[PDB]
């Protein structure tokens, strides 16, 4: 599933809209596109069934970017997890 | 908590699979569906704010799927030969 | 814990007493409520675990639907309309 | 079938740690509900006679007594809320 990928957007944390306040700065990674082929026993028969007479795969990440440690204007440092794609796939 | 996310059973012969198998073998289908609107990651919590943004429209969002398959299912078809269906049931739902 | 499962049936599978082919899709509650969201419920488990009540779980909280799925209509075969209402949970609780 | 039981009780049988003489009257739901008011409990009981299949109906508080205020061992006043059934019903 080719069409499933990867996009980078160069954005402040401040656009990420969790409400810091904060000079960082980061990559965001993010997966889109059509996860139409089938790629497990299951779907196929999803499929089938289809035919025959929802649950479709979506694309998604499948692995996330470092931990990002990043200091608050208040002084206090957070830390994002899971906060970005690393890697897509259909699931 | 995205609640609507639901597995759903089905008894079917697994010659109703379309899967090319000739064999008498039943089972219980089980697939997930229903909404997952609910962000449940901080990737999917940023995903609605940068749409809401206009900075990214509405990439994939999370879906409700298998979170969890039931085990591997092994069968001797009509012609005594050997299959296994692996990953091919849901055990447990969830919004990824 | 208290969650909504589904089940494909044919409407003959009911046992209602309906001569017809029509399918639905039945949704329903199980699964368990150990949480106590009134004093009554906590009093209930209290008196359970410690014997002073013998009844199995005496009147615990129940898995069950606080909402029904559309109702369901069908032709049957002496081609009768028939309408089943509040047959089939949409969300459920512990009540 | 579902009916409701009044019971005399120290509020030291009731579990809470509160150590008092004090007690009460106890009033709680109980008994079968094996009547199928709607379709959804019809099915569920023909479900589970013909082993197609999970939770009918219970014996439930539908109203509760009034509030129980009870002295304690200390300085403490203590008020029990919705601790006891006043009316059942098979919900």
């Amino acid at each position: 599933n080719r069409g499933c990928v990867l996009t980078a957007i160069h954005l402040n944390v401040t656009d990420l809209g969790l409400g810091y306040e904060t000079k960082e700065e980061l990559i965001f990674r993010y997966c889109s596109g059509s996860c139409e082929a089938a790629e497990t026993m299951y779907d196929k028969i999803l499929k089938n069934l289809s035919r025959s007479r929802v649950g479709q795969a979506c694309c998604r990440p499948v692995a996330f970017d470092d931990d990002l440690s990043f200091l608050d204007d208040s002084l206090v440092y957070h830390i994002l997890r899971k906060h970005s794609a690393k890697r897509c796939g259909c699931i």
